């Protein structure tokens, strides 16, 4: 389909039912340990170590109009991840597949955020045996979708800030393509962002290249060619469906370093991710990015993007059986 | 008092009770929203930003022959933590103290480590204002004290590694001096020992110079001086009781940049850490170091370090009414 | 003495005696293997090393109304920077300073800048034993006085812009302690902040902090408290001066790490070099610093760095036997 | 042709005739300000800016049995050098190339190393306007060939270490494919290759990554694929004509982040550079690479590199005029 207008309008309809339900699975359901549980009464061990050391990897595939958009691809990604971090999925795919949807379908949530996290247990890596460590835990869970930009907001763009005070984890750190929940730098950016009276932070990789932001990808338009930075972020599927959407719409995608002078010259600035999908950029450090309006570019990819979420070879139908 | 021998042997006599204990806080207790758990039945909320983005910080005091050591040093830390990231310690200290001394008590565990966690809450950061992040949660636990490097081990030292494949996240990502569960570098930095034939990873800043490693501060002995350094890393309380033992046994110690190149000149090296007290390490990169014995500047500081731990200076006596 | 009034108008006076001269090392001269040459005539080999591959450290004292000032201390830290890289002085000290008078003194120049350059010689580091490199290089030359701020902006103060598009070689690359001549990433500030319409580059350590620009030292004035970024910088003459001069006039210096932040809310910020003295910035990246006029405490260290000049602990008289 | 027998053979026989001649430019040539002098007795001004502060990119062409090999390529790299500096070259390239061969046939040189330097010339960037900075000074060299690896030690292979001491410049400080003379952390890598008992350093970008050493490019070799860094680095002619080579020898190459890691994996391992060709590593930190004898994909890259001196498409001849 894919016009901003047509696209939020259905979301609103379909909103508008989801929050009239008396479920009480309806503002979302985890998984822990084989049993569904509302989302608000979830509980963890205090104990397992994707708490006590955030050690972990996650994923969050998403549902729109009742379709899972791309889940193989999150799927891959988490598993690739898993194996990255030496960690295991403890459930094979189908499994997985299965307890997602039906999980979706008891919820009755048509637009749905679905994380998966695997962390690795009971057992601490400090002091361990590498064997010990094999006993891997899943938590999964839905919820509403989540704007990283709101819908009205997408129309005009939002406030970003190169941030000054904080630069990104950098990979021989912590490899920024396992996406993980070790957002201390993140968490920094977001704070200056609205210390600077702006809303998204970029941030550098101290070396005057842009990486990415507080839960999303970065992606420049100028003189007609996109470019996104290869190195020092999440691989994002949104990122990906960009690259897939520019190639279709028939526009030029560099994947490569960015070096951060050229956000101060991009002619269309947007952020891409899951949690929100493609949202522009009009305002960055104070001043208009051109003419401060959404670039026409921006709008083409906006609307491929959400043209995806109703072909077979990127989503599929959930039954809701109701 | 003193001695390993001496040291050791009162830790075995009061293990051996409390492996025969009846109590079902023995293993430990946690306090969750004003309860007290045992620490294997312990839970905490699925949405707790704590888990969901690791927003946090915590500290781990410890008790040692029923004596709480340095307390106040470490809330005192706890609560420069809680302000550098925008937290705030949910309950006032009097009521911390009597709590963490009623759980301790009750638990009968003599020699203990008393973790706290102070999260953000169960609201994140991405896409809320200021004044809606202010109400932190607080967790607290006991468990019987832990050992970095076991008893036995610390009479002729461990292996280490400087790591080669990973090196210290930056302070200007996140800063070390916030203690914090963000352990992606810390746990390859485990997993590369491991891999290498070693237990201690010791990590670069990734500019040439030695930081800390999985759990604990390096100090190098040099010619009677000690070193140790100065930034991207936790300012340890074991530290600075090394820096007290240190003075008070008569040597030099200086807190500055340590080249990497001068771990393999030391002389004698040691790690240090609230989790186990004085480690020696007498292996480092498959060589021995010096004499690969350990070290008489090492046998001061163990020494004066655990004196300390019966000193009224540094430690108090908890009553545990039995 | 030490007002800008006082202090300039003797410098335009000897300036106008200068610029009549008809000695032909009225413009510099320069001393090459034992012989005096006059400035603009001088030439080095070929294949100097320092020329090859910038193989050297150097240094520049000044003379200042006929008076050295702190020459002992530039020759100390020149001979610090020689042994730190495997350089010798080629003449002993006594030889460099009966030779420097000797060029000032037929120059006639009353205000000079004075270089030092020892470099690697003739022979390369690549592919020789260390014993085939200690044949080391001396130039030394000397020039009339250079400004990198002119007399008439320090009364009003200079606009700075924090680099974005570079970023310092960090220490473990090139140690900045040792002055040195391998000016790449200075050289990319100053096109930079010609760039955005400024002349003085701050370059941050890329992770977060401030530390020098191209040639000078930078302090911040916040709450009647001046602040220098301890690493990543050299440890300038003039900063030494500052730091002397803020104790004498009764001020607190605290020599540490700046975060990049701080400049954007300091009181007064002022450079610091030889080749210019003490210089305030007042405009940062385009906005006032403050109420963008010279400080208060900037000027008494203005006065006091410049009453140095003519005190016997700090400088001494040339005689010109004219 | 291509045998280390043949292509060395030829070698020492020209070598016998070069050092059996009386020509006075036998032992190099140089071009400085339009006239050309014996290398050793060439001088160049004090002032120039490529020795007051290295502001200078610089390129290394070569003859090999009096056929340039590549030099367009050289040409080509050098003028983008030039841009990224906002320098250009100061004579069109007719004249560069005219003067080159004027040179090489003048001094009778078969086997050359062909250097080119354009520096900002006499005017410092350092308080200057653009326009100020335009005129730039060219010099031009050849001398006879020169060996990073002697013929000989190609044989068997070189020693090599992981620098500990020292990281590479990072790009965002000075973009190391602007080919340049601010060799002091290549130095640095130098002299603790020396101290370790090793020839060539290997530099990490300080973020676990290979890089490049001092004077050369390195390629690892694992199951039979070929792989070298991408960033942080020269891009070496002699490792576009490995790229060359190894499609045509009909291997895979990939130019792709490669983690230090892998040099401890490696198969063969080799150094690529003008100065020396293909040069095999056969021990990294003391100890063999493999079997410690120089590999069969190692043997076939030399062999291809060498036959491309001979081929048309890569080379062309000299008249000697003899
Ligand atoms: C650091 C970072 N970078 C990029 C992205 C975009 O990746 P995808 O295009 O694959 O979604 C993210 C997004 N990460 C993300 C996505 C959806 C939900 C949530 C959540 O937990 O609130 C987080 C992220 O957190
Ligand atoms: C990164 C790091 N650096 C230094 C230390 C030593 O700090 P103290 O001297 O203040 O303890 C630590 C130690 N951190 C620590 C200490 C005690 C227990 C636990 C645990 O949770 O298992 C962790 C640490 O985790
Ligand atoms: C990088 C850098 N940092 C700080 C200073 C100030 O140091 P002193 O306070 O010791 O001068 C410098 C100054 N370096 C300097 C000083 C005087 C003359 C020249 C020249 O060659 O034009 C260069 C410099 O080049
Ligand atoms: C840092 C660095 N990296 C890679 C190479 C290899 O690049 P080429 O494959 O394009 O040559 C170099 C080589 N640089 C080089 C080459 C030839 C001679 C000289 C000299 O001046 O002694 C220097 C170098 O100095």
């Amino acid at each position: 389909m894919a016009t901003m207008d047509k696209v939020f309008a259905g979301y609103a309809e379909r909103q508008a039912v989801l929050e009239a339900s008396k479920n009480p699975l309806a503002k979302g359901v985890a998984w822990i340990q084989g049993e569904l549980v509302p989302l608000h009464e979830a509980r963890i061990p205090l104990l397992d170590q994707g708490f006590m050391h955030s050690d972990l990897t996650y994923d969050v595939p998403s549902v729109w109009d009742g379709r899972f958009f791309r889940l193989e691809d999150h799927l891959n990604r988490l598993e690739a991840s898993c194996k990255k971090m030496r960690l295991r999925m403890p459930l094979p795919r189908e499994e997985v597949i299965k307890t997602l949807v039906d999980m979706v379908a008891k919820s009755g949530i048509r637009d749905a955020f679905v994380e998966l996290i695997v962390t690795r247990g009971l057992t601490g890596v400090r002091g361990a045996k590498p064997e010990e460590l094999l006993n891997n835990n899943l938590y999964m869970f839905i919820q509403p979708y989540v704007w990283v930009m709101d819908p009205d907001v997408q129309y005009t763009g939002g406030r970003a800030i190169v941030a000054r005070t904080v630069r990104r984890v950098p990979p021989g750190s912590i490899d920024p393509t396992i996406k993980n929940l070790q957002w201390g730098d993140l968490v920094r950016g977001l704070f200056e962002a609205n210390d600077r009276g702006a809303t998204y932070p970029f941030l550098t990789d101290g070396d005057a290249n842009l990486t990415e932001g507080s839960g999303f990808n970065v992606v420049l338009i100028k003189d007609g060619v996109l470019y996104t930075p290869d190195r020092g972020v999440l691989q994002g599927i949104t990122r990906k469906s960009v690259i897939d959407a520019a190639r279709s719409c028939g526009y030029e995608i560099r994947v490569e370093h960015v070096p951060i002078e050229a956000t101060y010259q991009a002619d269309e600035i947007l952020m891409c991710t899951t949690a929100g999908g493609i949202m522009p950029i009009t305002t960055l450090d104070d001043k208009p990015v051109k003419d401060g309006k959404v670039g026409p570019i921006t709008k083409a990819i906006w609307d491929r993007y959400w043209a995806m979420h109703w072909e077979d070879e990127f989503s599929f139908k959930i039954n809701y059986l109701e």
